[PDB]
């Protein structure tokens, strides 16, 4: 009855978002009469204006695809062509591991904790990264961790390591919208740093996890200049273009959220996050406070005998579906037996009823 | 500027399709409140009812993705996991070659002419298919050729060969809509044959080339029972779901075309096909009549010196963009300098103006 598993957005539209919905027929006919490149440009401009990445608009080399996983498969084709193995963040949503493993990319974990202490990032990477590519997810799914806890310096140390040691840096920024307008955490211009450093890089951005667009979405990939041509040709074999109708619609959502400083996104997540925290405080599910207020909540199982598999089974029996941590510790899923993830992009009334039932199950 | 290059649909909405566009707000709220599985089921049912493939609905194992190229990349991941080489139809749109080559799938051509004589199909395949997999496109892009010119027997001979000789049979059916309601060519239930034969297969179907949905589309892939679980797991690493809003909208286009027996699609393509045929009769572009009335027209260059590359250069200098045949002879692009492809999925007024200009340029 209560799906708290997939992180996809299932909350309803805000009042101003209902006005976008009412304009869908005009957005359709506009895209029919206009030029594909016009809608690509207007979308990319609106997106990187909201995210405050002006360097990306100056370079104007970003490519659009149906979804972040499709951008990731383009990166996977590049990794295979260049015989690159990947050191990948753990924990991480395991579909990322799976799609790269299904492309036969060799994969080795690096634990998130190597990034907790800014002055240990570089020596820890020198000791632990023994592949020619490093794949990070920032802010991380499921933990909400971000190098932005360190200001600029955390990302600067990662980039310094990769440049010094001739590593390809891949970064999935799908959750970066949840840093925006934060006084201390708002993302700086990452593309300025990536370009200035000369590091080889692939950077993936997303709309699907931010807005309630029913997965009618677009992802963005940007490559360093030295691999841009190869990556462009890989990308064009996947698709010619994203729907200009979808691009037109998404541009309205981006502009709407610039106008309200992402309030309609943030307020829904905050309501459910606080309801989860208050309802489960003192329960066997121990809330793990995230660096960034992302759209998922992460819990440690605090019980002498019960594991995350048990909590998963017990909640499922009563109609509440969460995800056990084995789906995020992809290199040794046994490590995930102490954690559970819950989705927060939900209607607050259904979420609050799910939390009431969850606490009743956990108590029994 | 007259874009007759991309085969994507750019004709406008019919009177009844305008009533779908007008209801996009309602279709949005339906998908928002409803279950994802509902919109998957209703789309798949509408699609295979229109295409008259009842066996596919009985088996109920078809998976949905953003686009036919994404389904193809899932097939490519299977081909790479099994380390199989592919014998691929030639000519064919070279994006299919490109995406499989970019996944390092070994690719060897087989000319379309092996399928022209039904009584020679099996011995020609025995001689020429010396890989473990055979990949066909039927009806073919760019030629409109189809084994359906042989009724059931052409496909039955291909399937007999692949079963007898333990070949994986991959078929791209994206142009199959253009056979529907044809008195002699309408596709039979392909999945009845594929299932009954026990052949190992991957079958890809598409919406994007049929309807004017501005590339807000959905593709379908179906695998034989013996590889279904592997392919399912590969597919789920790519995406969890297609937008239920897009599925709901597409379902309305499918039902609309069931109601008019695809007249609003067929009549536009026929008008432009006839215009091209009449306009270019006797010119250096020699029309190649297709088996199936597909959305592209194919011409042979009839000149002692000029190539398709020359023709493309001359037409584009005056604003008419066609595709040289080099983009379809993927194993030997020079073979394609004898041919040109033109897109027909276009507003007829624009197309007729393009044709008048094309003949004016050619007559010089």
């Amino acid at each position: 009855k209560y799906n708290l598993a997939d992180a996809h957005t299932h909350q309803r539209q805000s009042a101003s978002q209902q006005s976008i919905v009412s304009r869908l027929p005009q957005l359709w006919y506009e895209a029919e009469e206009g030029l594909q490149a016009t809608y690509e440009k207007r979308f990319t401009e609106a997106f990187f204006q909201l995210h405050r990445q002006p360097t990306a608009l100056v370079k104007n080399k970003t490519m659009l695809s149906y979804a972040a996983s499709i951008s990731t498969m383009v990166a996977g084709m590049f990794l295979k062509k260049e015989r690159l193995a990947v050191t990948l963040i753990e924990p991480c949503f395991d579909n990322l591991y799976d799609v790269l493993a299904n492309m036969d990319v060799p994969l080795y974990p690096i634990d998130e904790s190597v990034f907790y202490d800014v002055d240990r990032i570089y020596p820890e990477l020198e000791r632990r990264v023994r592949t020619d590519a490093l794949f990070l997810v920032d802010p991380n799914n499921p933990t909400g961790f971000s190098l932005l806890r360190h200001g600029r310096k955390g990302f600067e140390e990662v980039v310094r390591f990769c440049k010094d040691h001739d590593k390809l840096l891949l970064i999935d920024f799908c959750f970066a919208s949840f840093t925006l307008f934060e006084p201390e955490l708002a993302r700086f211009d990452m593309y300025e740093l990536l370009e200035n450093s000369g590091v080889r890089y692939l950077a993936i951005e997303d709309t699907g996890k931010t807005w309630p667009v029913q997965d009618a979405k677009c992802a963005l990939i940007t490559a360093s200049d030295d691999i841009w041509e190869t990556v462009y040709n890989l990308h064009t074999s996947v698709l010619l273009n994203v729907s200009p109708f979808v691009l037109n619609m998404l541009t309205q959502y981006v502009r709407d959220s610039a106008a309200d400083r992402l309030a309609s996104v943030r307020e829904v997540l905050t309501r459910n996050r606080e309801c989860a925290r208050k309802t489960l405080d003192g329960s066997i599910l121990e809330y793990q406070e995230p660096v960034v207020k992302v759209s998922v909540a992460w819990f440690r199982v605090d019980h002498p005998e019960l594991t995350a598999t048990d909590v998963h089974r017990l909640l499922s029996a009563d109609g509440v579906y969460v995800l056990p941590g084995r789906y995020f510790y992809w290199s040794e899923p046994s490590k995930g037996d102490a954690y559970v993830r819950m989705a927060l992009a939900r209607e607050p009334e259904m979420f609050a009823d799910a939390m009431a039932l969850t606490r009743q199950v956990l108590d029994r």
